[PDB]
């Protein structure tokens, strides 16, 4: 339902994030 | 609906989040 | 209206994540 | 309430971020 | 409990993105 | 209880992102 399927794409949007954040972090020391 | 509409800006704007992100990791990747 | 507007203000926030980040990586890109 | 200063606490944070990532860009481009 | 799984996915996400920005923070300082 | 438990952990995992952007801010200040 709207409210529940909201709150599950912000977190596919925050995962999607934390992904890129990992990959620069391993750019500068993985 | 006024929550329905703000949970869904608050997805579009961590959407532009990942996106830009994606972008910053990309420049840095070998 | 005070859930409304902690969300908007979420939401605010989060565009001016996203503006900055958009910012950065104009600045690496070629 | 627990509810709405949630909510605030999420705003005031993303501030702070929203703030940090600016300082970021600036260094970059300002 | 589809309303707090989504709310837990949200802070699981977070806190890799936590994680992620604190090892890129330690990169760039002495 | 469960909402307002994931609320407080959301906050605090972008405290969390705060503070670590504020480093990453002060490493490329001048």
């Amino acid at each position: 339902g709207e409210i529940a399927q909201a709150l599950k794409e912000i977190a596919k949007a925050l995962k999607e994030c934390a992904w890129a954040l990992k990959e620069i972090a391993q750019a500068l020391k993985g």
